[PDB]
């Protein structure tokens, strides 16, 4: 039972998907472990650093030489080549956004754990990697939006007198949001914050935000209505005239980003304001986004558009998500000996496995228990 | 006549300006009128427009310097000095134990020179210190800058995938500006240690939640480095601080603790400008070491966060003026008797009065 962990080649890619503690913890499981040298460097763990936990260190293609690859990121077109029959690769995939990507791993005779794939249920948040890397995103977006940011985020009494501080509008608190919210109210920013689903306000108020509320037959039709889009619409104006940062988070894979914070909408901000758009992966929330890059306006706001926020916070990011894969290999291999059971009776091993045996077996039902 | 200009800084890289729309509004209140030279708060984030919203004029050339008064950041260029008429009044940064050559040039032109390092440091001066409202900035842009550069949360974390433990901290020296630092690294939930040589400030640094470090001349050095030495070994990022009791800094932290630290650990160097208590440090970069520690050597954390700076400089100006001007009527008075109008009056009319006579 060998679990190889190949370096990440995806150009700029700063994560692993396993450190020291996490291999640990893959030995425990019964498995051994070959690193490729180089692989936790951008992330800070070097060679020996993995040797100390246990792994083996491999240099070139040995890595792939494994039962078990886990990744960050699909096989690039050269690393498919690699795979060997009856291998099992775990990494993000994202099946329907990539049948291209399907049809290459389908021809290999392996089987493929999509981490993008975790059914949303209770008992699967250890092994949530698209919840790991928001929750990283949300926090390193305050980060981003403070380095950039000329003010002070917290309000202090200094001799040279009283300093406000920063207002904080945080779009769409599902996890990133969340994550923004609490860093920036550690900080002692003023946050406030909107999401459509009002579940969610005693969350936000219990993190000391304010919840938003618009001016104003299921909630599904009212949300996509003419009439709430302009509520909401409206509100953002109104609230970029007033604050000094925004974070935007609303974000579906697959679907171009809806556009919440217009052109007009930033032009009206106070000059020196920051935007941090965490939906810049898929287009962006804000017209003035450049994916990629940060983007200062005519008005003097600064536009932060990455798509790598997790990757900016490489050690973290790898020790998380790291985690998420021992999780999903915990339920593998029930009795901890190196061998893994792809058992499709458990929801979440059936909803993570994209492809078996040569078989794609994505998508899994819609999920119904007795 | 009451008129004050506020120039466009010239130094290389200069973000900062001498004024903001608030503190012009405070300036039009102490019965003076302003121009401010047009771009001199863009890269502050302060536009044209602002300063004529605050009711300042924006000029173009150096007709800035046609202005009974000048308030700058940094001290005037050569090209600058000679267009500064007889009877004004510059006020700025000017460091005359550095500068006895622009002390000179600034003389002939027969000004008076207020110069914002000179303020004396009592209490009742506090509001118009510069030094400690930069410092003040420096702390926090220094934490600011470690997390930006820093791979991991500072913040502890329970989460689905394992509890994160928060950053751990070491500040030296906690003044004005290690005091900032903790301050901010607080706020982002770290762990926080601090050492000073000055027992004073123990119970500040207790206050705010940090361990105050005890030790175990030259006896006194040698502890002082093997207190950091350990802590180097088991904290993610060092603040270091200590600086110009009237001197090139202290190496503090040596080559050997730095190679000891985690990787991907952070120090920030803010006594670089002086060559930095750590010997890794390049003054004005990032330099990373070969066992993945970056040593932050900026030596200009203020003009990093330009709009802070300009704020709280500016008002620091705003309180010499309001010294030198009691009935607001736009009129600058000299008195000598205030021993902090006599620390900062550098030159008078023409004349150097630098150094001021010897105070407690
Ligand atoms: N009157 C007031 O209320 C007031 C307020 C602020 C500052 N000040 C004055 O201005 C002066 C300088 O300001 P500052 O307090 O920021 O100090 P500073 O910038 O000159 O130095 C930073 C701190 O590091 C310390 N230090 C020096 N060598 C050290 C070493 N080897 N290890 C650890 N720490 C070391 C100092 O004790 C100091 O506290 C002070 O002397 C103070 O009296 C006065």
């Amino acid at each position: 039972g060998r679990i190889g962990i190949p370096r990440e080649r995806l150009t700029n890619e700063t994560r692993v998907a396993a450190t020291p503690k996490t291999v640990e913890q893959l030995l425990k499981l019964g498995f051994t472990v070959a690193v490729e040298s180089g692989a936790g460097q951008l992330a800070s763990f070097d060679d020996k650093a993995f040797v100390q936990a246990g792994a083996e260190i491999v240099e070139g293609n040995s890595v792939w030489q494994s039962e078990i690859i886990l990744k960050v990121n699909a096989p690039l077109d050269d690393e498919i080549a690699l795979l060997n029959p009856g291998t099992t690769l775990v990494s993000f995939i994202w099946p329907a956004q990539n049948p291209e990507l399907m049809q290459k791993l389908a021809e290999r005779n392996v089987t493929v754990m999509a981490m993008d794939s975790v059914p949303r249920i209770s008992r699967a948040q250890s092994l949530d990697a698209l919840s790991s890397m928001a929750n990283i995103a949300g926090y390193r977006a305050i980060v981003e939006a403070a380095h950039e940011f000329g003010r002070f985020f917290t309000g202090q009494i200094t001799a040279a007198g009283k300093v406000p501080p920063a207002k904080v509008m945080v779009i769409g608190a599902g996890v990133a949001g969340l994550a923004a919210i609490g860093a920036a109210n550690s900080l002692g920013a003023i946050v406030r914050a909107f999401d459509t689903r009002p579940e969610v306000k005693e969350q936000v108020q219990s993190m000391g935000a304010e919840f938003l509320e618009l001016d104003f037959g299921d909630g599904y039709a009212k949300v996509m209505s003419d009439a709430f889009i302009k509520a909401e619409m409206e509100l953002f104006a109104a609230q970029a005239k007033e604050v000094d940062i925004i974070v935007t988070t609303a974000l579906i894979p697959g679907k171009p980003a809806p556009k919440l914070i217009t052109r007009e909408m930033v032009d009206s901000m106070k000059a020196g304001s920051v935007i941090v758009d965490l939906a810049a992966q898929n287009g962006g929330n804000c017209e003035y986004t450049v994916p990629g890059e940060i983007f200062t306006t005519e008005n003097g706001v600064k536009v932060i558009g990455y798509t790598d926020l997790p990757g900016r916070l490489p050690t973290q990011s790898s020790q998380l998500y790291g985690t998420n894969l021992v999780n999903l290999l915990k339920l593998l291999c029930k009795e901890k000996d190196g061998n893994i059971t792809v058992d499709f009776d458990d929801v979440v091993i059936r909803g993570v496995t994209v492809i078996r045996a040569g078989e794609i077996t994505w998508p899994a039902p819609p999920i119904q228990v007795s």
